[PDB]
DNA sequence: TGAGGTAGTAGGTTGT
DNA sequence: ACAACCTACTACCTCAT
DNA sequence: TGAGGTAGTAGGTTGT
DNA sequence: ACAACCTACTACCTCAT
DNA sequence: TTTTTT
DNA sequence: TTTTTT
């Protein structure tokens, strides 16, 4: 099928095209031929109206003639038609700025018609954000609404000048409070320091050192008569009785990370989060930054009207989009109660409704899970561990428990004998059955307070005590609130360590979920999910696509920072079919790295040793390499190294999930533009909110050492879309990214934490860390 | 017993101290109140005669008054009796300079009497270094003769400007080539850019650049008329027939790696490595930078007569030292022919003959292991592989089989059998013995190219489908002279992976090292170590310590840094009793960090989940720590929070290698001196050289959340000479470190090239890192 | 990379 | 010219009867 | 931390 | 005012007959 | 509802 | 000397 819709994006003149650039070479960074902080090569090309077209051999390009203080040559002439299509899209979008189309323009157009509001103590501002696109041989310009949240009190002025006060907001907010200097030109962002151990700020109260701040922020940056006018009125006069605040820099380009800073509490404002303000504001600060499709035409329609320049046009372009059609989403393979290989289209029923008969069996039909693990048939007795936090309440602490053990007797046990005895087991022996989980007798509920060393290390002491002897375990952990991050990964870390896998409910789900009609039962959505999350958990795929795939392989990677270090850690899925008709899930690990790029020639001998058929078994095999984010030079590099030798064809392309562009229409589909092909595979359920598309981009073959760049076609866009229904951590879910990429994120997430369980179950599909 | 000896220590005069010294505090880094290039806090109190007593706090003390462009507030006044030892002593030789006593001037009264030589194209230049150290109430001198290799040529004279040998000089020092710019007043180090995979350097043939750096280097630094003069006296015309080097600085202080440089390869020089230069004259280069105890006893005593000033002595310092008895070595508990604990004492034999039973059997007493590990009761069968390197020539690879074929056979199977059967099986049934090494039959032997992908991968694929079943094997490695790092990392850890212990050795063994009487066989030495080496490595100990150890556990910490990032990675190794009279090895990994500096908080935890008579089983555990190094403020402060939960007692001690302290003696001694304690607990057995002492430092006991400092006594020093001891690499082994820092030493590097086999071999004393 | 020792080259962290 | 210390790499020399 | 979506705050790497 | 992307964290909102 | 089933 | 011993 077919459609028209309408895209942010409106046509630009092609008068304003340049006729004459001119092209020079520097010898040396602007910064050391010259002093001059801060400035840079790309710096040295906006003041005379270009781009950079080299950066390493600083190459650059110029409308007007160059005007340096310093070393160059003139490389010559070129012509438009000779840079290429992004250095043309970014040199026609500074020369927009030049006939005033910026976005400090558009967006005071903008204000016009959407005002700043103020909730509380913050302030929301609309602003547009711009860019520019070439489609065939046309340029178009994009703009994208966006919001700025900005605080309007200082730090003084918010907790009433009580230092007390400060305090206990400094103590609340230790993990993700920034203050910004606002009484710099520059707005730098600095973090507060905390004791080890001992948490609290570290102060210091001296009346000199916060004398000589405060008069190092006069004479410093506003060194007028008049300027301390407006000082002395913005913020008052020197305040003796404020603390001064430990801090650091936030960012790390300064580097020597023995600078410390001294920051008054009078001239920092907090930043922006939620999580520090009332839950009646944050509804309101929220559902004002969203904005259903037809408020931004609207608003986009009328800052186009309200332009005044023959550069661009006045109404927002149409695109022809083709839909995807419905009978795409009902191409997965469930296994009925005899144990064939139904597709799931002929039993009356959808994806979401896979459960549904464990609670009824009477109104539904009953389905099994495809695929059970092989340790399964030899391993049939598992341990099941209910750890309860001791900052709930009794009640609660009941509730969780009873919800519990009720899920795992009256909805697991019914599929685990369903499965193993109806379905299975012809005479009296079978091989491969659901396991056993014990919960069975006391000792197994274990109540520690969870936000503490000492309560850590007795549960781990109780778990381990227990599990002598043993193998494999599972967990329920019903935690806290405000449960602070590094005691969460703690306690999966130790867990995983003795392999234990694990399933964390919190507080705000088991006072908030409760069930329509019975409000003394935990919703029939979050059981369901439960269920689900833990039986992909232990391994069990309950179904599979019915897609024919016409790669052999099928590989996602990622990159992650490190946690306490500067460094980089990548992360791999791969698929294999085998026949093309299913396919398993195997996580592979790659090792540390300084930057976001992957070293290709480590990676395929890590994928050597853990295969069997090779990469070359007897012929070509071919490989999918999707990519989250775009494909380095080096990583290209190094993948013809690859091809010369293993002998294999890689088909690479690059997965986008943060662009400016938008479709003002709710229903899946995908359209070509400049390019790329933006691909909605998703509805929005939510009444406010605009879906955001997926980029793909830059699919090349690499083969014999060579690289031949290619044009995505109907079919890759199908098999991605394919790719994007292969969830197996919620049975109701619509999501963005393609299966082999959302999991290499989670890997890489997992690496991060250093969570590992025993290597041997990560070959046949054990995917603890979804 | 005690002795007296002479060290390089000289007496100062009293009168040198100062009466007045002024505290100042500063507000901001003087970085940055001004603007200079590289002024620091420390260069502001060099320059004014004086110390920095707070870094953080920005406190420094003078002699003095302050002379300052700045902001700062005076602290008030202070004596010298209020400073501590340190500072004292940092401050007497802050006042030592101003009298004319330098390194400056002792290294120029020293090459009176050394005259510099010229070896090749290379000059050595001999100079001193200095110290201060209160010993009870007065200071003493240290005066330490070192020597500084430094290159007459530049890169240009030195491959006879012919680009192809500049080319293979370049590609021939890849991994470990640096080059200085002596053109600049700075003397910048650089490090030359390869390309990847294919190797080669990047170099760039342009006139105009090597034109533009030259004049840049003239005008730049060189900017008067007459300079220059010796500019172009020194380096020449501006040359045009040579290339420009691609390279980056060698530091990170800059940061900004993206800063490329062009040098030109006439103003640079290598640093210098004997690697890069004929055997012939590397031999006499070195031999002139060692120097025997006496003839640095002269030369200082020259020093000391050829000085004019009533501040230093005229004589060196004389101290009382402590011997240490023979009887201390021959403290290892050997088990004999029968199965029992004799000490080695009562058999005439020493520890270096251990293993010549095994070739004589009529003239040595029979010895056998202490211990066997517990998997070896049920692994009666081991694979055995040899891989040799194609780089070798035939006669050597045949050499090399019929080496380890016969190491194997004639040497290990007679203890295999010795033990198993005639001391062992007392009624034809045994269970912990020998096991069995096979290399039974062909295709065990690889012959592969062992410096390229392709050989490795080979390699990897044939003993992974040879050890498929299987779970634990061996490999001998014979490899060629030149094998590239990151090569032997890799083959070592890809044979980890599959579960394979691995022995290495080089072609230059097996063609220099043969027997005195048999010109065709390998030395006994190395064979002896080559069994000994890998015995230790399979987990079997062959003897253990006599000693009766006061505490509970030995633990000993070490940091290694990163191999492709900007972290740290920690290691320890732990010993324990469970009766104080025999001890077992096991490493404990620690977590990455950013800095030197080991989070104690999670050393313990994962301390404690490895253990099962944990840290508080029914009463006080007494730990010693033995720190490579020294204890960071963070260490000490996180050691308290731990002893107020765990209920333990901590005792820490610093073991320092790198101090200008020496003894002109050649026994086995220690003594006191500064508060330190000086051990020298071996002997050398070359001509040329001076041992070096240990330095154990700062101990303190650790309990109940308090911190209180001790001194050292005997027992403290003779546990140290104890455990230095007990090596498991070599049977001939005089070594200074302790065992567990020793240890840790290794883990920690093993971690930074991540080999890892099971994780289960580990707990019960598997070595494969030694 | 027989392993330990004594000699060099370069770079980094801590101090409190 | 900020002291003390660590790390990585390279080279020779000696070891038991 | 039921999991996915749409919204913000801050910071980093790549380009070639 | 260097684009164009990634990462970490926080908050609400909706889901299957 | 702090289990079955064999 | 490209093994035994059971
Ligand atoms: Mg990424
Ligand atoms: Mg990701
Ligand atoms: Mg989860
Ligand atoms: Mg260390
Ligand atoms: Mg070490
Ligand atoms: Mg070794």
């Amino acid at each position: 099928m077919k459609a028209i819709v309408v895209i942010n994006l409106v046509k630009i003149n092609k008068k304003i095209i340049p006729d004459k650039i001119y092209v020079y070479r520097l010898f040396n960074d602007p910064e050391e031929e010259l002093q001059k902080e801060g400035y840079s090569i790309y710096r040295l090309a906006y003041e005379n109206v270009g781009i950079v077209i080299d950066p390493e051999n600083l190459i650059i390009a110029t409308t007007k003639e160059l005007e340096y203080e310093g070393e160059f040559i003139p490389e010559g002439e070129i012509s438009f038609s000779e840079l290429r299509n992004d250095y043309q899209s970014k040199l026609v979008l500074r020369l927009l700025k030049e006939n005033g189309i910026g976005e400090y323009e558009l967006s005071k157009l903008l204000r016009k018609f959407r005002k700043p509001k103020t909730f509380g103590d913050y302030k929301v501002i609309p602003s547009v954000e711009m860019s520019v696109i070439k489609h065939d041989e046309d340029f178009y310009l994009v703009i994208h609404i966006i919001h700025q949240i900005q605080s309007m009190k200082t730090l003084w002025e918010l907790v009433n000048k009580d230092p007390k006060e400060l305090e206990e907001f400094l103590m609340t907010h230790k993990e993700n409070l920034m203050l910004k200097d606002i009484a710099s030109p520059l707005k730098t962002v600095y973090k507060p320091c905390f004791e080890e151990y001992t948490k609290k700020p570290k102060l210091d109260h001296n009346q000199e050192i916060v004398k000589y701040w405060y008069n190092y922020h006069i004479e410093r940056y506003w060194n007028t008569p008049e300027a301390k006018l407006e000082f002395y009125r913005k913020f008052g006069q020197v305040d003796l009785k404020q603390p001064a605040i430990l801090a650091k820099f936030a960012s790390k380009i300064k580097k020597n990370k023995n600078y410390k800073i001294y920051l008054l509490p009078q001239l920092v404002v907090p930043t922006y989060n939620a999580e520090q303000l009332e839950s009646d504001v944050a509804k309101e600060i929220l559902e004002y930054t969203k904005l259903m499709p037809e408020e931004r035409k609207e608003l986009l329609e009328n800052i186009l009207a309200e332009v005044d320049s023959d550069i661009i046009d006045k109404s927002l372009s149409e695109i022809e989009v083709e839909k995807i059609a419905q009978e795409l989403e009902n191409k997965i393979r469930v296994r009925d109660d005899k144990g064939n290989s139904v597709p799931i289209s002929q039993l009356n029923v959808q994806k979401s409704q896979l459960l549904l008969w464990t609670n009824y069996s009477r109104k539904y039909p009953v389905i099994l899970p495809y695929e059970v693990p092989e340790k399964f048939r030899k391993i049939r007795e598992i341990p099941m561990f209910i750890i309860l936090d001791s900052g709930l309440l009794a009640d609660i602490q009941n509730f969780a428990t009873n919800e519990f053990r009720e899920l795992v007797k009256s909805m697991y046990y019914s599929l685990a004998k369903k499965y193993n005895s109806l379905a299975k087991k012809a005479r009296s022996t079978n091989e491969i059955g659901l396991p056993f989980l014990d919960f069975r007798g006391k000792e197994k509920v274990i109540t520690e307070d969870l936000n503490s060393d000492k309560g850590i290390i007795e549960v781990v002491e109780q778990v381990s005590s227990f599990m002598k002897g043993k193998e494999l375990g599972l967990a329920f952990i019903a935690a806290r609130n405000k449960l602070s991050s590094e005691k969460f990964e703690e306690i999966k870390r130790r867990l995983f360590n003795l392999n234990v896998i694990s399933q964390v409910v919190n507080e705000d789900t088991l006072k908030n979920k409760r069930d329509k009609y019975d409000r003394n039962r935990l919703d029939l959505f979050v059981r369901h999910n439960l269920l689900f999350q833990v039986l992909s958990k232990l391994g069990v795929k309950y179904y599979v696509l019915d897609y024919r795939f016409n790669y052999d392989y099928i590989i996602g990677i990622d990159v992650a920072p490190m946690k306490r270090s500067e460094g980089y850690i990548g992360g791999s899925a791969v698929m294999f079919d085998s026949q093309g008709y299913i396919r398993k899930i195997v996580p592979i690990k790659i090792g540390e790295q300084r930057g976001e790029s992957v070293d290709m020639n480590e990676f395929f001998k890590e994928m050597v040793d853990k295969f069997k058929e090779f990469n070359i078994k007897l012929d070509n095999k071919k490989i999918l390499l999707l990519r989250d984010g775009r494909i380095t030079n080096n990583e290209e590099e190094g993948l013809k190294y690859i091809s010369e030798m293993f002998d294999i064809e890689v088909v690479t392309m690059d997965v986008i999930k943060n662009h400016p562009v938008r479709a003002f229409a709710n229903m899946k589909m995908y359209f070509n533009l400049g390019g790329a092909i933006y691909l909605i595979p998703h509805k929005l359920k939510q009444a406010k909110g605009t879906p955001i598309p997926i980029k793909l981009a830059k699919k090349r073959i690499i083969k014999n050492g060579k690289v031949e760049k290619q044009s995505i076609t109907r079919q890759d866009v199908l098999d991605i879309f394919i790719l994007t229904r292969l969830n197996y951590g919620s049975i109701s879910a619509d999501m963005r990214l393609p299966a082999p990429v959302h999991y290499a994120h989670k890997f890489a997430n997992a690496i991060r934490n250093e969570w590992k369980i025993k290597e041997e179950f990560l070959a046949e599909g054990f995917l603890y860390f979804v």
